[PDB]
């Protein structure tokens, strides 16, 4: 049983 | 004249 | 003349 | 003439 | 059994 | 059994 | 005036 | 006269 | 005139 | 046998 | 055997 | 057997 998450990304701005 | 940005916020996993 | 924008947000997973 | 935006936002999975 | 999910992508702004 | 997730991912502005 | 919102999740 | 909001989770 | 927010998590 | 893809922008 | 895409913009 | 991918920018 191999349990795996990730984390969330949130990026970027004027570009 | 101000312009102004925000940049995405993605979040999360399992929770 | 104030020009605002926001950025998407997407967020989550198995919650 | 202030203009505005908003960004999507996109959201959730399992629950 | 292989449960899979996926995490939701809001993106974008004034583009 | 391996359980996976992914964290969601919100991106940008005004590009 | 103005008055945006943002987006919650649960 | 302007208010923008931010986005949260659960 | 101008204000915006942040983006939490929980 | 599985394979998920990502989201992209530009 | 299976195969899920993701979601661009332009 | 499982490849999951990430997300990109531009």
């Amino acid at each position: 049983g191999d349990v795996i998450e990730v984390g969330g990304a949130g990026q970027g701005g004027y570009g």
